[PDB]
């Protein structure tokens, strides 16, 4: 079990004002750590946030927080469940500022909600710094869905941080799981007129605003004052890093397909369809084919790392806890014979790959 810690800088707080916080099971004698960022979509306006605080406000407010969660998949300390990093610090951040870990902005008479992503994420590092982070050898800062792509925004900020506090020795990395989406066109399309309708460029446009979302720096200095929502999509965030960061995500992604108007039920997929989820899947491997360190399975799923069966599929016979392991070797101080670390599938229709997820 991991063990639930409030922030004790209590100006960093969830939505709704309550302190944020973090889960920790130290493992002493490793000096390994894995930040793990929860995920769970967002909100971008008052309505939707409302609605949001009605029935997911545990995305929302750490009030009802247990005060220990299990740790799983990437996070469990058994190394039949984990064969990567079984023995390491392990910390689970709850996602809840619904803002793609983005946010800067407290709760005031100007704001119903507070949105501090990103300040979360720095004070979890200042305050884990006091319990052992500062020995630390690797920090891999890890996420799925929304904190996949939360990764992507705060790996190289954590990184910053680090350097400015003194502790240049720390080797930050990232793990960006199932966070690496595509502003494609959608297979039906409607005008951004509610929650359901607004399609993700425009809903991340608004909701920067509303948070006062942060991107990295040198994709902002790229795109420039308006087009911030950019740097919100993987395959144009990525080449503006510095940080080591090994990219997972599923040629056909559920959430993908889920902002695309894509709705698989049971009849046969005609033409259109066919050739649209095709498409996407060649788009998907396209972005993938320059980033070293990826794992990109053929499958119609959503995350892996957390989940306690992520060791099952393989591409091209290698598991994911093997790439990162490869990948770890890789960042030792040339290819691996026989420990690759870049796993991107070639065949083009979810479930070609037989150790895809069954959805049991
Ligand atoms: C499914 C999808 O296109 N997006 C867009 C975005 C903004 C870039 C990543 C996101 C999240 F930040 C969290 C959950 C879904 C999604
Ligand atoms: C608490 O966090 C806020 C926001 O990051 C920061 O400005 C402030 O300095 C912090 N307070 C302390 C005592 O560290």
């Amino acid at each position: 079990d991991l063990r639930l810690h409030l922030l004790l800088n209590t100006s960093v707080t969830c939505n709704d004002g309550s302190p944020a916080g973090y889960y920790l099971k130290e493992s002493r004698g490793s000096r390994r750590w894995l930040l793990f960022l929860e995920g769970g979509w967002y909100c971008f306006n008052r309505e939707n946030c409302d609605s949001r605080y009605d029935t997911m406000r545990r995305l929302m407010s750490s009030r009802d927080w247990p005060r220990t969660r299990t740790g799983t998949g990437i996070l469990s300390s058994q190394p039949e469940e984990n064969p990567y990093w079984w023995n390491a610090n392990m910390v689970f951040i709850p996602y809840c500022s619904s803002d793609v870990w983005s946010g800067a902005s407290s709760k005031s008479e100007k704001n119903e909600y507070a949105f501090m992503g990103a300040l979360i994420i720095q004070e979890v590092v200042r305050e884990l710094l006091g319990r052992g982070l500062s020995g630390a050898k690797v920090l891999l800062l890890a996420g799925s869905s929304a904190g996949g792509t939360g990764v992507l925004l705060n790996v190289d900020r954590v990184a910053e941080q680090l350097e400015k506090l003194g502790y240049p020795a720390i080797q930050v990395r990232g793990l960006a799981d199932s966070g690496w989406f595509l502003d494609n066109k959608q297979y039906r399309h409607t005008d951004c007129v509610d929650t359901i309708t607004c399609a993700p460029t425009e809903a991340i446009r608004r909701g920067i605003r509303y948070w006062n979302g942060v991107v990295p720096e040198r994709c902002r200095r790229q795109f420039q004052e308006g087009e911030e929502w950019n740097c919100f999509f993987g395959y144009k965030v990525y080449p503006t890093l510095r940080s080591p960061v090994f990219v997972v995500q599923w040629l056909f992604d559920e959430a993908q397909l889920t902002v695309d108007n894509v709705h698989l039920t049971g009849q046969p997929v005609q033409e259109g369809l066919r050739l649209y989820i095709q498409n996407l899947g060649r788009e998907l491997r396209h972005t993938l084919k320059d980033v070293p360190a990826s794992f990109a399975p053929a499958c119609l799923s959503h995350e892996i790392i957390i989940r306690s069966h992520w060791t099952d599929v393989q591409v091209k016979g290698t598991s994911l806890p093997r790439a990162l392991h490869c990948w770890d070797r890789s960042l030792h101080d040339t290819p691996l014979k026989g420990c690759p670390v870049h796993l991107v599938d070639s065949c083009p229709w979810p479930h070609c790959n037989p150790s895809c997820p069954t959805g049991t």
